């Protein structure tokens, strides 16, 4: 489930939001049509992770933040959502650290239960074909099909 042997601090840094793969079209459609700056993961005071993700947005830059509280084994969190009345489950499945991380997440209490997604984060905001191919093959082993998984526009602006 999660990355054997996962490391927190070397998961530090800058990362690009490069694909991601949902069962919610929704969530699928509203991220296509938004074009991903960087993402900068910083150690939180609980112990955790404050995850930070900036985007274009109708032309706009806008940030959002989200707080990764440690839930189980490392690199395994939970991220509490007043908007959706839920909470989810956020692992770090498999990573080198240096070049790509693979992040699984799913509902694990309140109408996101059902919510399943999968996210490549990149080192370099183009990532090379093995590391593309290593979340698409993730993404099918986990059930997700062909046209639900999307790798996402990316812009250099809003940096």
């Amino acid at each position: 489930s999660v990355q054997p042997n996962f490391q927190q601090d070397k998961f530090l840094g800058r990362w690009f939001s490069a694909g991601l793969a949902s069962n919610s079209s929704w969530l699928r459609e509203k991220a296509a049509a938004l074009s991903m700056a960087k993402s900068v993961v910083a150690p939180a005071t609980d112990g955790g992770l404050n995850l930070t993700s900036t985007f274009l947005r109708k032309n706009q830059c806008e940030t959002r933040t989200m707080l990764l509280q440690p839930a189980g084994s490392l690199g395994s969190y939970s991220y509490r959502s007043p908007h959706w009345g839920s909470t989810y489950s956020v692992s770090v499945v498999e990573t080198d650290y240096d070049q790509y991380a693979l992040l699984y997440s799913q509902g694990s209490k309140g109408p996101g239960e059902d919510f399943r997604m999968a996210t490549l984060y990149s080192r370099t905001q183009t990532p090379r074909a093995e590391l593309k191919e290593k979340f698409t093959a993730f993404c099918k082993a986990q059930g997700f099909t062909e046209d639900t998984i999307v790798f996402l526009p990316q812009t250099d602006k809003c940096m």
